[PDB]
């Protein structure tokens, strides 16, 4: 692999760490990965990091009652962007009606961005993901990983 | 200027940061690195090259977390590194309450001119190792004097 492969690779590696952590845990999580549409906008509205990514990090951020913890999480390629962002929320019928509002925000923003965004219920610890309007609820780890592996494709 | 906006800004999320964890007797150990370069310090960390904000600073010391254990080490206006070793002082003039934290801090402050900012997990208590003293029980007007002396 080139070093952009292997960089992608960490990459992965450290989301899936960080987001089966939180799922074991009830940790309500919102993380969205920028693809070719930029948000800007949208990583503005939070605190900026610009940081490395790492597991420790991701989790950290969403300690429940913490500065950070309110909001998305912005990645764009292999960094932490900002965090404690504003996502649009969604109006899709088909977002479960038990649902709070990390879902609606997630499913919000894939409605106007080709990104990626992971969920953790704070209820369940069920891990989902928006994308392209639609959400896709209670993910195993495999399959997380290979949707990851396919976008970074 | 703008190189003085900038160091004012971190000096004010730093402090702002410290209160915080003060006030809620979060233990914690932040070292800026001077003149001395702390590279193998560093090293030993997880990387961060983060902007500073006491959003950020604040959510690395939350008790239990990944990263938690250890030093944040600072470099050039930003976080370069969480959770960082740093050599235990065996000075025999530290008070003798004081734990690893402040021996830790004491230590680096040895062999660097960093200054290194302690939060005690005891008291809530906050103190500044630098030159191998140990500059203890400050007020907030204090600690941000020492930050804008050392940054003058």
């Amino acid at each position: 692999p080139t070093p952009v492969e292997e960089a992608q690779q960490k990459t992965i590696e450290a989301i899936t760490k960080a987001i089966n952590y939180m799922a074991k845990r009830r940790i309500g999580a919102l993380l969205t990965i920028e693809r070719d549409t930029g948000m800007g906008d949208y990583i503005e509205t939070g605190i900026p990091l610009n940081a490395k990514v790492s597991s420790e990090l991701l989790i950290n951020i969403f300690i429940p009652n913490t500065p950070l913890h309110d909001g998305a999480v912005i990645m764009k390629n292999n960094e932490i962007a900002a965090a404690a962002c504003y996502l649009p929320l969604s109006e899709s019928p088909f977002i479960s009606k038990e649902l709070g509002t990390r879902h609606r925000a997630a499913v919000g923003i894939s409605e106007v961005t080709d990104s990626l965004t992971i969920i953790v219920s704070e209820e369940t610890g069920g891990v989902s993901v928006a994308k392209n309007g639609d959400l896709h609820r209670e993910l195993t780890e495999e399959a997380l990983k290979e949707m990851l592996e396919a976008e970074f494709k």
